């Protein structure tokens, strides 16, 4: 019965000791979703298709012909270990690089990770990505080597060849961890003997581990015989997949009691000795509320659902919380937990749990909900990759113009790695995302779920603007000519750029804490001390001496900074990589003369003129491309990538197969999937990995800038410094 399950989960909810919050991560197609569905079945939970909310849902044959996971799915299992019941919360995540946003949002909510590796392919590009994403969040990883059934029969190899090849995978994962966090590699290391690694077949519901093997007697000899004599069904009775893997989850992944104090080191810049600081570290149900929202979605009946991680306190219907950056308190309607594949309403929820909540009218992804309005909010959920592809979207019928604006707004709310620009003048809206497939899925769902016929344009790349040298001081001047600002500008140093990109500094930190981090990474003491604003991948530094009225005028200066960052002076593309320094300023004494109408245009104009004096340039995004190919088709694949402005970084040969490691610009990778096939008689297997932005060749700057200004309908003239400081 489901009668019994509800009481079991509700009981365990109040016992943080017996909770595991975990995510399943892997390179695409390595077996994440087969593993999640079959752990859920072995535990005795009902399957997703029989869920109450799914009764009236047809199986769209197009979205499931690819079978690819597109969105994260939350489930929970009750599992019995050494005579005690544990609540395991699980998040199954997408593999495809275009949906890496869902992976970062999931890592924010869990405390442990099962990394799945294909025994045939071994470790692949996104195996590195997901491992890095977990360690950045202080999540503990363990290893499950999958598809071992395919390794045995397709390769017809020795038992000793099987020990070697599987140890080869374990070694590769250990090297990645050592490189990524050398200080604590001794603690995170995966040892096979203790039980931190498991092997099996998710598809066929068996798995083995060393503590289980000696506690059972089965050897590698018996495992090979089972698979070659067509008896994998009997190997699953002796070594059940959920038994081995759920025991390992309970034995080596942390409960909220051991892990919440380590998560808060990287996700919160508040006082760790404060009331909320230690009550989060205590998983204290009687503390103030601290709710970390990681997902927004919509329910046909209940409305909007906010999902995330409760770190301190209790929630129930009618309790009021503030949303970070919003003035009015929101009131809770329903609180719920995931039990199997369903979301069920409970009377109360407590710290330590993954929770779902309705009524928070102002919630968004990354929000903090708290009892006290003044709590320092949790760090943002940063995806380490910016949007690089854009299409224009228009409603097919003009009678649908408002509904499409509504539909597009909810869509960007639910997936924040999308950027939506709405233009109710032209009726044409830009939609920017991580790749062509990302945009394809968005368009297909607006037309299928929201019932709004749309037309989309051909995809185009999204550039960035930056500077290449130092310039200044440059003077910006308010329209009434009373206020003046003196600005220098130059590129961020790469070490400082990484601190900003990784969220290791913020203006929420204590001053001495932030300054020591900056100085340890190169910055002079005076610049570390004067930093006042961090936006995107740029910083603003106040170097002034002590100017009356500057402090209350600074927010207006920073709004001018932000307007330039949203679209730069070459082509109105987003800006990255700047260190902007305020060296001096003249201000009028009367507030009526130094308001928004005067300060924002002067700040805006000094920054834009300094940029054009500092060698402004465009950057275009580049991908790293891995091409697996048989010897015969090597030359074909080589020509095809070098004909798309591709450069070869390395080449590796294992027997008959060569792996080509190249880099190429996004702008030239449209149509690659079908061109790489027609060029390698269909044998090429490839994957990508975002590399970075690189400057466009100085001979291509003016052509590229003018083409963007054309497409955007701006004046077809190169900007000069005299256009701003006038
Ligand atoms: N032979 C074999 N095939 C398996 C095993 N586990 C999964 N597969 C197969 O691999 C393919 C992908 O499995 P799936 O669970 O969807 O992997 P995924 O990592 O979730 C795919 P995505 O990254 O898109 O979310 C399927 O065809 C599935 O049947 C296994 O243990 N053995
Ligand atoms: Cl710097
Ligand atoms: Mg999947």
């Amino acid at each position: 019965r489901r009668k019994k399950m509800v009481e079991r989960v509700t009981t365990l909810m109040d016992k943080p000791e017996f909770i595991r919050n975990i995510g399943i991560v892997a390179h695409i197609d390595h077996g994440k979703t087969t593993l999640s569905d079959n752990l859920l079945a072995g535990a005795g939970m009902i399957s997703k298709e029989l869920a109450g909310e799914q009764l009236f849902m047809d199986f769209d044959e197009e979205e499931q012909k690819r079978g690819i996971t597109i969105d994260s799915a939350n489930v929970s299992m009750v599992h019995e270990y050494e005579g005690k019941e544990y609540l395991i919360n699980l998040i199954d995540t997408p593999g495809h690089v275009d949906f890496g946003g869902d992976v970062t949002r999931a890592m924010r909510a869990v405390d442990g990770a099962v990394v799945v590796v294909d025994a045939v392919e071994g470790a692949m590009p996104q195996t590195e990505t997901v491992l890095r994403q977990a360690l950045r969040e202080n999540v503990v990883p363990i290893l499950f080597i999958n598809k071992v059934d395919r390794l045995i029969m397709e390769l017809k190899l020795t038992p000793q060849d099987m020990q070697i090849r599987l140890g080869a995978v374990i070694d590769k994962i250990n090297k990645l961890i050592k490189g990524m966090k050398p200080d604590s590699y001794d603690g995170l290391r995966l040892d096979a003997a203790v039980g931190k690694v498991a092997f099996g077949s998710a598809l066929n519901n068996w798995a083995i581990s060393v503590p289980f093997m000696k506690k059972t007697g089965i050897g590698f000899k018996e495992v090979i015989e089972y698979c070659m004599e067509d008896q994998q069904q009997k190997l699953a009775e002796r070594c059940p997949l959920h038994a081995v893997v759920n025991d390992m989850v309970i034995r080596f992944l942390p409960n909220p009691v051991q892990a919440q104090k380590e998560r808060i080191k990287v996700i919160w810049h508040g006082d760790k000795g404060s009331e909320i600081g230690k009550s989060m570290a205590n998983v204290d149900p009687n503390g103030k509320v601290a709710l970390m929202i990681t997902d927004i979605s919509t329910d046909p009946h209940a409305g909007e659902v906010a999902t995330g991680r409760l770190f301190s306190g209790t929630l129930e219907r009618g309790k009021e919380v503030y949303i970070s950056g919003m003035p009015n308190p929101n009131r809770i309607q329903q609180v719920g937990l995931f039990m199997g594949p369903e979301r069920i309403e409970v009377d109360r929820i407590t710290a330590g749990n993954i929770v779902a909540v309705t009524g928070l009218a102002d919630a968004i992804v990354g929000s903090t909900a708290s009892t006290d309005k003044a709590m320092v909010p949790f760090e943002s959920i940063r995806h380490v990759s910016e949007p690089v592809v854009t299409v224009a979207v228009e409603a097919k019928h003009m009678k649908d113009l408002p509904k499409l604006v509504e539909v597009l707004r909810q869509v960007a709310k639910e997936d924040p790695t999308l950027k939506v620009t709405i233009n109710q003048e032209t009726g044409e809206h830009l939609l920017a995302g991580m790749g062509e497939l990302h945009l394809e899925i968005v368009a297909h769902r607006i037309q299928r779920d929201k019932h709004v016929e749309i037309t989309t344009s051909k995809p185009l790349v999204v550039y960035r603007e930056t500077v290449s040298a130092h310039a200044g001081p440059v003077e910006g001047k308010s329209p009434n000519r009373h206020n003046r600002f003196y600005i220098e500008i130059e590129p961020l140093q790469p070490a400082i750029f990484e601190l900003v990109r990784n969220g290791e500094i913020s203006m929420k930190q204590q001053e001495v804490e932030r300054r020591d981090i900056l100085m340890k990474a190169g910055m002079s003491k005076e610049e570390a001390k004067g930093i006042t604003h961090i936006s995107e991948n740029n910083i603003f530094i106040d170097m002034t001496k002590g100017i009356q009225y500057l402090n209350e005028t600074m927010e207006l200066v920073l709004e001018g900074f932000e307007e330039v960052i949203k679209g730069g002076p070459l082509s109105r593309e987003p800006v990255m990589g700047l260190k902007v320094k305020l060296m001096d300023a003249k201000l009028h004494e009367d507030s009526i003369h130094r308001g928004p109408a005067q300060v924002i245009p002067a700040s805006r104009q000094a920054i834009q003129a300094a940029m054009l004096m500092a060698g402004a340039t465009l950057l275009e995004p580049f991908q790293k491309v891995f091409i697996h190919v048989p010897q015969e088709q090597m030359g074909g694949a080589m020509r095809e990538i070098q004909g798309r402005r591709g450069a070869i970084l390395d080449m590796k040969t294992e027997g008959d197969t060569t792996i080509i490691e190249a880099k190429a610009p996004v702008a030239q990778l449209f149509g690659f999937a079908g061109d790489i096939r027609s060029a390698t008689e269909g044998r090429a297997m490839w994957s990508t990995e975002f590399l970075g932005f690189e400057p466009i060749p100085a001979n291509m700057l003016a052509e590229t800038v003018m083409g963007i200004r054309q497409r955007k309908g701006l004046k077809l003239e190169m900007p000069k410094p005299s256009d701003f400081i006038s």
